[PDB]
């Protein structure tokens, strides 16, 4: 039995943790659930929810909130690697296995579709699941983060870029492997890289989902859809909001209008771009600026009593703005959950510390310790009450998983 089981430890390759611990991921999911149930139910939420990008990060938190906060049946869509003998699956795989297990315990419906959400086939498999099981869905959460997209009509592979626009930028960062504060210069994106990034992370595919669901008659009256976005502090603007990724996020703002239009005539449904705060995610070491920014932001926010991760953010997004009597709206019609990160005093303190951090004062000036812990937590490592010495079977199976 030892031959099919293994001891799983973190292994980090090229800033990527390439292992995930099944028991730890389960404890992580359970902790997020217990948060939602500890805070209490959310009134007037959707009862039948499709989450696109449902296995990790913000879409996972949306699934947990909808299910265990609003009592929803949830259909999740993601792209994850199952575990096998000697070869741990991805954290999102284990997270969803744990979700299905906890949902079934509470008597809630949980079905998932593993495959490319950008494809027509997966959209068709999703429609079929809704038709067979749910009739219609009341809410569609759009929470994909992807480096690439295969266009479903032309077959063209688009690659997203994380580059400024216009001028090259000098970005201070933290290299999490060598633990050094260091700067690098990123060249500006070509028009082609900008359009490719808009193709991947813009709002076309969100549009195609909502249209396909409508064309099939699977969206309830008064339905609702939201796609997640980030605006960030002024310090992130050159690389994010005003870079190639920001061009994609701005495309979301041009898509959301024809979406709200569609659903508002449809029983007064609604659509909103939802703005969330920066958190540690699987990609956080995409660019070394993110670990440094998060390390600083965590420290400053912890001092103010305002630090949160995915579950806290999305719980109050549902409670205050998606289902709540007083939505927190901006001037563009976006829903905002990110205001504690953007508070002037937080930005100012983050900025003052930014020009002071060196290799020697990282632990005195920042919550790098907290960054590292949350990063390991994502993959099911460093969690309380988990025995990391016990053998585990990496081949964890999921009931009602449609493999696309
Ligand atoms: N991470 C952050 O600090 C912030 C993220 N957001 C936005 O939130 C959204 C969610 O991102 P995170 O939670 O960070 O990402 P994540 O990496 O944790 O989750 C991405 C989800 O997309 C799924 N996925 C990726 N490619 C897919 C494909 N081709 N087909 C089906 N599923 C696919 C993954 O399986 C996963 O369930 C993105 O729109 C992101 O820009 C908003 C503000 C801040
Ligand atoms: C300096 C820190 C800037 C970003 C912090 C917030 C954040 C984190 C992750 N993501 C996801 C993401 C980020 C960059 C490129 C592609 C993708 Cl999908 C976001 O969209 C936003
Ligand atoms: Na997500």
């Amino acid at each position: 039995s030892h031959m099919l089981e293994m001891i799983i430890k973190p292994r980090v390759r090229g800033f990527i943790c390439v292992t995930a611990h099944p028991t730890g991921c389960e404890a992580n999911v359970k902790k997020q659930i217990d948060y939602v149930t500890t805070e209490g139910p959310i009134a007037n939420g959707p009862k039948r929810v499709l989450v696109i990008g449902a296995s990790t990060g913000y879409g996972l938190a949306a699934r947990i909130t909808a299910a265990f906060g609003c009592g929803a049946d949830t259909l999740g869509v993601f792209f994850e690697r199952p575990g096998e003998e000697g070869k741990p699956g991805t954290s999102g795989w284990y997270n969803s296995a744990a979700f299905h297990k906890f949902a079934a315990q509470k008597g809630l419906y949980a079905k998932s579709i593993n495959g490319d959400a950008f494809s027509d086939e997966i959209k068709q498999l999703t429609i079929d699941a809704i038709k067979q099981d749910l009739g219609q869905v009341d809410q569609v959460i759009y929470s994909l983060a992807s480096p690439r997209r295969t266009h479903p009509k032309t077959g063209e592979v688009f690659n997203s870029a994380l580059k400024p626009i216009g001028n090259a930028v000098n970005l201070r960062g933290l290299d999490t492997d060598k633990e050094v504060i260091k700067e690098s210069v990123l060249q500006p994106a070509t028009q082609s890289e900008i359009d490719s990034t808009v193709a991947v992370m813009g709002g076309e595919d969100w549009q195609m989902w909502i249209d396909a669901l409508l064309d099939a008659g699977v969206l309830a009256e008064g339905a609702q859809t939201t796609a997640f976005t980030y605006l960030g502090e002024k310090i992130t603007h050159d690389i994010y909001w005003n870079g190639s990724i920001g061009a994609a996020k701005k495309d979301l703002d041009q898509k959301v209008l024809a979406i709200r239009e569609s659903l508002a005539a449809h029983g007064g449904g609604d659509a909103r771009v939802s703005v969330l705060k920066a958190v540690v995610s699987q990609a956080s070491s995409a660019i070394p600026m993110m670990p440094l920014y998060l390390s600083l932001l965590f420290k400053v926010m912890k001092e103010k009593g305002t630090h949160e991760g995915c579950i806290e953010q999305v719980y109050s997004l549902y409670k205050d703005s998606l289902c709540g009597d007083s939505p927190h709206m901006d001037q563009e019609g976006r829903l905002r959950a990110d205001y504690k990160e953007l508070d002037p005093e937080v930005q100012n303190q983050v900025q003052q510390l930014w020009d002071q951090v060196t290799n020697d004062n990282i632990y005195q000036l920042t919550d790098f310790v907290g960054y590292k812990s949350e990063f390991l937590n994502l993959f099911g490592f460093g969690i309380d009450g988990v025995d990391y010495d016990a053998d585990v079977n990496p081949d964890v199976k999921i009931p009602n998983l449609i493999q696309g």
